[PDB]
């Protein structure tokens, strides 16, 4: 009764959230986490994320100077009104580490396009890398129209998408989100504090990500915590009040900490079981996996969790091919299955060779 309880989830005031282990990718809450809404400043994640991802692959460097050109002229493009900015001006040459800083921790909306320029050429070229990162993720409710998040009519995304974004961000380029934490950064001999204010409560260890409001919007926050070998990611959109901005989030975040642990079974190239191969070159194929398992489990079940595998096939018949799937490995808690994860050749088995 205790061991096999399911706890009860916080009520959130907000039209929709999710929480996510970024590990294991398991959904520990939800509500309305499909409904498209408007992201508001959440947009720049993804703005994010092409920065990241054109850096890791050489692009440019965080030293490089960026000449600022009309279009990102904060003073000068009154579409920028009553948001957030640097305040660049035609001329500034800004190296790209203070830009992205301005959009990270400040959400300059004209850094956005000072940047969308600089990686993609124009702001259309960029917004098609954003939705072409839509595609590879794989986001099914989720479309950018704008490079910083502004109410444009047709840019949706939704509160799984979101922390699927998140996801992404710390996986993929983890030197750009590394840059999330930080509380403050200096441009034009103005301070500037990072604007997610749970990143100074001391009660939790948040690194990330975006908060968010537009007047469609609503409160938006995308948060990431960790606590020990576990990190938790929340995305509520459509925050009703001022007060739960922070609070609602925070709610969820240690919601799961409480109730919820991570664990690492296995890792890539480690054996987890051995089966006998006909027409090798050896006697015995070693399997396992080719990505490494992480689990979400009630929290202190750990020592409960039981494995096993079965076999898609009666015999085992060289050549074996390394990561050649031959089965699937069963997780499982009082004695059902909770988790499945491929079981695959580590080790190559060519024919025989005599
Ligand atoms: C993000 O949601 C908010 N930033 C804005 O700039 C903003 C806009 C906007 C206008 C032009 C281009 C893009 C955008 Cl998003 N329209 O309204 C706003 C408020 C930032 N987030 C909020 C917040 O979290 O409360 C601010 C710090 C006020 S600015």
């Amino acid at each position: 009764n205790i061991k096999t309880m399911i706890p009860g989830v916080p009520q959130i005031d907000a039209e929709s959230y999710i929480l996510i282990d970024y590990n294991s990718g398991k959904v520990l809450a939800e509500q309305n986490a499909d409904v498209r809404r408007d992201p508001a400043s959440l947009t720049k994640m993804m703005t994010s994320y092409v920065i990241g991802q054109a850096m890791k692959a050489g692009k440019f460097k965080e030293t490089d100077l960026v000449t600022i050109g009309n279009d990102a002229w904060a003073t000068g493009n009154p579409v920028f009104k009553g948001s957030s900015l640097m305040f660049l001006k035609p001329g500034m040459q800004v190296p790209v580490s203070q830009l992205i800083r301005g959009i990270n921790l400040q959400s300059g909306n004209d850094a956005c396009v000072a940047m969308a320029d600089f990686a993609a050429g124009s702001q259309d070229a960029f917004v098609g890398l954003m939705n072409s990162y839509v595609n590879a993720l794989g986001l099914k409710n989720t479309h950018f129209q704008t490079v910083h998040g502004l109410d444009a009519d047709g840019q949706y995304s939704s509160a799984r998408d979101m922390a699927l974004i998140g996801q992404a961000l710390i996986r993929d380029v983890p030197n750009e989100y590394s840059i999330y934490k930080e509380k403050e950064f200096t441009f034009n001999g103005i301070r500037q504090l990072n604007r997610n204010g749970l990143l100074w409560d001391n009660s939790l260890n948040v690194d990330g990500i975006k908060t968010g409001h537009t007047d469609k919007a609503g409160y938006n926050l995308v948060a990431s915590a960790t606590e020990g070998q576990m990190r938790l990611i929340s995305a509520v959109m459509g925050g009703r009040t001022f007060k739960g901005r922070e609070a609602e989030s925070k709610k969820l975040l240690t919601w799961g900490f409480r109730f919820f642990e991570t664990v690492n079974p296995l890792k890539v190239g480690k054996e987890f079981a051995s089966e006998p191969v006909w027409f090798g070159d050896s006697d015995r194929a070693s399997l396992g996996v080719d990505k490494d398992v992480y689990l979400t489990i009630p929290r202190g079940r750990m020592k409960d969790l039981k494995a096993s595998y079965v076999l898609n096939s009666s015999e085992l018949h060289a050549p074996l091919q390394k990561n050649q799937v031959v089965g699937t490995i069963n997780f499982q808690l009082d004695g059902k299955t909770i988790e499945q994860r491929p079981l695959v050749v580590l080790q190559e088995i060519p024919e025989g060779n005599f």
